[PDB]
């Protein structure tokens, strides 16, 4: 305070490399101004000392384009690691300014402080901003939550939907759903305006478009199965019924034509969806774009079986059978619409990654290891000239040890072995390692995985259904988006209309007299 | 028994029949006409026969013969091992793990439901 | 302390930082710089690294008598010192050990199978 | 612990001039005529607020 009165510049910028570090262990980014340093290092007395000085530029902006409110979002962390002082510095600076100028300012990559919290995954600052209700009378215009009426326990609130709904570009809802970088997307969609807004989209249009998507893809797999199972099975009856290369005036020939149309509609539409969303990270393919990738492969093999048919290579029938078996396995995508079967498909994804792939690595090491050792111990079968042993090859001994595991066939030890006791020692050692050890430890490890992901399988399901809703919304035309629009215009303040969303509550603990309602008459008027 | 059938067995039987009828058509349409040996060349000749052979494969009865009348014998073996991994390794072992989750919850309440 | 397995005395001695000015030479941890939250420390490596004989690192790894070796290697100078050895030379020698022993099992399998 | 036993056996077999090349640490003037070959670890703490006395360097950057 002595240096301030003596005339030090309160608007200096620290532009060095230490104050803009490349890595987190190199320096300390705080916002480059002495106002941002006092705010980010938990010194509230120097902050309110600086804001009283009339030379203080509170809307200044650094080299990144950040202001004081962008800088507090960047340094925010959890409750456990840091504290909740960043949430209190955000509130104290905002109420001192008194207008919307800090909240609508955009940095160099074009983000407001509200969009920057959702981009980086700051779940505690984002919870504050969306439900911000100010009871004070002159500063009530800075709120985003308004109490419409109240009577006893019952109350009705209004949430502002300005940049959180998908009417503009880069909404809060769009950034959270499509953010492959952060790893807490499924915790940020439980917030109280974002939870109701997805439930309203599912009731009005998304559940009916999800049922029409199911019926077309079911009929596509029926008419692909029937024209492949009921072929003309002769060499004289050579032409294939698909694409209708011979006109015999057959009724319902469009079923051979509906396959070719709908296969090109898929492979074009799935080639675009892969081309736009390109992850280089492997963990984003298996988490977000598995069914985008596997609907495209199934649709290419149907198209490829036609162009390979006209060249008469007689290898088209390999491509159709792969197209049927992959086609009926893709019907497990449509379990998203139900909660009970949708949480069950999240279990299958976590069990294959964590348990089955570790099992199959160690199993093939034992199968191919004991398979060579048994196969090189059998003599030549020219003494009986046929049928002396079933372990004569490497291909035969691997097949016999695989049937031994799943329990098929019969066990014969009267082989053509050079050493018959050594053949039995290696075979019982195989049964102990696989039947007793590995297959029973697989059950014990799956019970460890199920116990952990049962806490999270509901929130992972709601993230997967939320991605379906926002893709149905992008394809329907513009005049449908005006018809299925959520919210209602509300006279919030003097000449302020904000298109808000209404949510009702009941509270039995907090008793208080009601001031700062909007309406006196507490009913549902009209 | 009442809580296990509702929560575990019916979800298992829905996904199992999708895989059984799905791989059953794919294997059955890959077998040729059996008029070269005139009898007994393949046991996957029909849709009714291939569904029966994949059901005996799950409960462990019979014998596994791969010398079929297939047009493509390596493709027939790839689809058959893919069926064993999905049902014998994945679905039947995850059924045991999910029942242990149900038993742990309803053991707190099974006495009061009985009364 | 490392020979007998005294994990609480050993944690004290390795991270010993004395803020007092005349007795600051008795420390084994020094603050190099600091600015706000961020800071940089220096840990002494006199008898804990494997340059001499009977280091603290060598005694803890090879001590068959005690039964808490895996808790004593999480200490803050001993944890980083093993991570630095793995990045510079140990991971490349571990890959060369794998390739020789893999080729040794291939050429033992092939000359025994194809007699 | 099992990977740590692998690291110390690879270190005993490589020759002496390799051990000088792959050496950890750096000489630091700790006090008056005291050099100790120390190891550097960075931290971030958001709870403990205090003014900083008893640093070694005034300039808080990665010098060179
Ligand atoms: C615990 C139980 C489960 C274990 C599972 C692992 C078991 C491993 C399998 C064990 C048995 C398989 C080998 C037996 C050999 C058969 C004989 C044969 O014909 O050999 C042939 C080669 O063999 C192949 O080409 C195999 C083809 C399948 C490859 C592996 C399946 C991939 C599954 C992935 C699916 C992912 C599922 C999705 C997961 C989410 C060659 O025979 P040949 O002598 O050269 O004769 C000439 C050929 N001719 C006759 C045409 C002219
Ligand atoms: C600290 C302890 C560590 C391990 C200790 C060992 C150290 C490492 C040693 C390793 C092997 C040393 C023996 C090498 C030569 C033997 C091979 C041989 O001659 O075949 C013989 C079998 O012999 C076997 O089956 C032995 C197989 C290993 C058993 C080792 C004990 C494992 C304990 C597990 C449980 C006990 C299992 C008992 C065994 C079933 C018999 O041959 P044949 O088929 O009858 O042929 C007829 C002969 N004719 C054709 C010429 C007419
Ligand atoms: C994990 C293991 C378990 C999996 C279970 C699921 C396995 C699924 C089953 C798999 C195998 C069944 C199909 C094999 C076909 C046999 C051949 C056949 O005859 O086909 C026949 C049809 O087939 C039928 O009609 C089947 C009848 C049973 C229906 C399903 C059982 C309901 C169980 C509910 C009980 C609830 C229990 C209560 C629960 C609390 C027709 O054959 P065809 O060619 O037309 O020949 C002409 C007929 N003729 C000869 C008379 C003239
Ligand atoms: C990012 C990664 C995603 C997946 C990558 C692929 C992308 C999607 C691609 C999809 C299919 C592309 C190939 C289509 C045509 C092949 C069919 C064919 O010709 O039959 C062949 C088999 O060929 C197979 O078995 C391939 C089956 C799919 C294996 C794909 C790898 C899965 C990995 C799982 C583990 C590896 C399994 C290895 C395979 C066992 C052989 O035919 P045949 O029976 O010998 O007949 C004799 C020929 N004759 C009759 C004319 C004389
Ligand atoms: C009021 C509520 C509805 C209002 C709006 C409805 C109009 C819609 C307006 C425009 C939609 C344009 C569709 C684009 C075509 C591309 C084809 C395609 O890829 O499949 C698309 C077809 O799924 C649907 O979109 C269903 C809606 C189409 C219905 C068209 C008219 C109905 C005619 C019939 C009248 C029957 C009458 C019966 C009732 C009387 C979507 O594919 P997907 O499944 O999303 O992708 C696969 C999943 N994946 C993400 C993993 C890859
Ligand atoms: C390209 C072919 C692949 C199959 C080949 C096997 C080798 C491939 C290599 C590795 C195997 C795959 C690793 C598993 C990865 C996750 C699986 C999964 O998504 O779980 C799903 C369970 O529903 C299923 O998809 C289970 C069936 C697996 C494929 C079965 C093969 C079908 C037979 C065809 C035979 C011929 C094949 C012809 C072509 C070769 C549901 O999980 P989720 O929670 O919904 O997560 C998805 C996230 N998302 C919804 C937002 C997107
Ligand atoms: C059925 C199985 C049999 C065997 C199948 C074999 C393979 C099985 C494979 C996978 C298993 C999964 C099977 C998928 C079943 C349907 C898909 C689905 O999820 O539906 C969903 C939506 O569907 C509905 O809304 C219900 C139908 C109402 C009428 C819709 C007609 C649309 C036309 C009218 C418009 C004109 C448009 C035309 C002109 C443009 C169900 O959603 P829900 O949960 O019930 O909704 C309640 C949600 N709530 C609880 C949150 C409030
Ligand atoms: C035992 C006495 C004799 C048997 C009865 C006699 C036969 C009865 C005939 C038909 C009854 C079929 C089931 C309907 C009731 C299910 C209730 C349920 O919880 O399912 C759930 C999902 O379950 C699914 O729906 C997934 C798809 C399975 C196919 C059934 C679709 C129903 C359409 C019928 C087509 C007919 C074809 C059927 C062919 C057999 C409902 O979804 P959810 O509610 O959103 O999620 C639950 C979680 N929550 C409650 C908290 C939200
Ligand atoms: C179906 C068969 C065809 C597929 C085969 C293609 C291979 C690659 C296919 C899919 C990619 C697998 C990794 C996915 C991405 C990482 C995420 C993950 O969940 O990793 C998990 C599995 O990771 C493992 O440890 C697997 C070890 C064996 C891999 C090879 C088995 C091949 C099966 C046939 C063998 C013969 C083939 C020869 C192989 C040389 C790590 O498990 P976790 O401990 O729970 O860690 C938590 C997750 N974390 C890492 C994010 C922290
Ligand atoms: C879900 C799964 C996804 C991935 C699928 C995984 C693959 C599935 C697994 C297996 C499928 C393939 C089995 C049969 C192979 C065909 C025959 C062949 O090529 O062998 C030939 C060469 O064989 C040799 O020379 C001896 C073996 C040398 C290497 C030793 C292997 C041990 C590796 C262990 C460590 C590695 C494992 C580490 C962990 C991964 C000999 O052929 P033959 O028997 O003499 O045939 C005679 C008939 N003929 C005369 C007509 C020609
Ligand atoms: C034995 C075979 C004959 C019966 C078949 C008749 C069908 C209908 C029969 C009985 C009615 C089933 C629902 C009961 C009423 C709801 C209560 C409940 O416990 O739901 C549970 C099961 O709900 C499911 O999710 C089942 C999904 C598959 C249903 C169809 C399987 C048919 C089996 C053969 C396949 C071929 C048939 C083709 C089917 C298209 C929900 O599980 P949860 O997650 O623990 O939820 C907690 C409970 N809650 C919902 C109250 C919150
Ligand atoms: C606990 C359980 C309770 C419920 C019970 C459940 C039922 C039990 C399951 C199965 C029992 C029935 C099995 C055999 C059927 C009898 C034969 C038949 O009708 O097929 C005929 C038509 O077949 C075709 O046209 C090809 C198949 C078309 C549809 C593809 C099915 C895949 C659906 C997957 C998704 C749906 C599943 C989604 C999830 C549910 C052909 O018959 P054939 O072989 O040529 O016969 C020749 C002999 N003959 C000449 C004398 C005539
Ligand atoms: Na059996
Ligand atoms: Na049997
Ligand atoms: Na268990």
């Amino acid at each position: 305070a002595v240096l301030i009165a003596a005339g030090a510049d309160v608007n200096a910028h620290a532009k060095g490399v230490f104050f803009n570090p490349k890595y987190q262990h190199e320096g300390f980014y705080f916002g480059e101004t002495p106002l941002a340093l006092a705010a980010c290092t938990n010194q509230p007395e120097i902050v309110q000392l600086l804001m009283e000085n009339e030379q203080t530029d509170i809307t200044s902006q650094d080299s990144r384009g950040n202001n004081i409110l962008h800088a507090l979002v960047t340094v925010a962390e959890d409750f456990k690691t840091q504290n909740d002082f960043v949430k209190r510095m955000y509130d104290m600076i905002l109420l001192r300014s008194g207008n919307w100028e800090l909240e609508t300012m955009r940095n160099n990559d074009g983000l407001t402080p509200l969009q920057l919290a959702a981009k980086m995954g700051k779940a505690e600052i984002l919870k504050y901003i969306l439900s911000r209700e100010i009871k004070e009378k002159p500063l009530r215009s800075l709120s985003r939550k308004f109490t419409d009426w109240a009577y006893g326990p019952v109350s009705s609130s209004l949430y502002d939907l300005t940049n959180v709904d998908t009417t503009t570009d880069n909404s809060v809802l769009e950034i959270i759903v499509y953010n492959t970088n952060i790893d807490n997307r499924h915790e940020m969609l439980t917030l109280e305006p974002l939870h109701t807004l997805l439930h309203t989209k599912w009731k009005k249009f998304a559940k009916y478009m999800f049922f029409l998507s199911f019926c077309f893809y079911f009929f596509y797999n029926i008419t692909l199965t029937l024209v492949s199972y009921y072929r003309p099975r002769e060499d004289e009856d050579l032409p294939h019924p698909l694409a209708l290369t011979h006109k015999m005036s057959w009724l319902q020939l469009l079923g051979r034509m509906f396959v070719l149309i709908w296969a090109t509609c898929i492979s074009v539409k799935e080639g675009i969806a892969i081309f736009l969303l390109r992850p280089s990270d492997l963990q984003s393919i298996l988490s977000d774009a598995w069914f985008h990738f596997v609907f495209f492969v199934q649709a290419v093999l149907v198209i490829l079986s036609v162009f390979l048919y006209l060249f008469a290579y007689k290898e088209y029938l390999a491509c159709l059978v792969l197209a049927m078996a992959l086609g009926w396995a893709n019907m497990l995508y449509y379990t998203r619409g139900f909660q009970s079967m949708g949480m069950y498909s999240v279990m299958i994804q976590k069990v294959i990654l964590h348990d089955v792939l570790k099992f199959l690595f160690v199993y093939i090491l034992f199968l191919l290891g004991f398979g060579v050792a048994l196969a090189s111990l059998i003599e030549k079968c020219s003494k009986d000239k046929k049928d002396c042993s079933s372990y004569g090859s490497f291909s035969d001994a691997v097949l016999e040890l695989f049937k031994l595991t799943i329990g098929l066939g019969d066990l014969n030890i009267q082989q053509n072995s050079t050493y018959p006791i050594l053949f039995l020692f290696l075979l019982i050692t195989y049964v102990i390692l696989t039947f007793v050890l590995l297959l029973n430890m697989l059950i014990a490890l799956m019970g460890e995985t199920v116990e952990n992901v049962s806490k999270e399988s509901e929130r992972i399901w709601r993230l997967q259904r939320a991605r379906t809703i926002l893709e149905f919304e992008k394809m329907l035309p513009e005049w449908l988006r005006s018809r299925f629009r959520m919210g209602e215009l509300c006279k919030v303040a003097d000449e302020d209309f904000r298109l808000c969303l209404r949510i009702n509550e009941v509270k039995w603990t907090e008793w208080k007299t009601h001031v700062s309602f909007l309406n006196e008459d507490p009913g549902p008027i009209r």
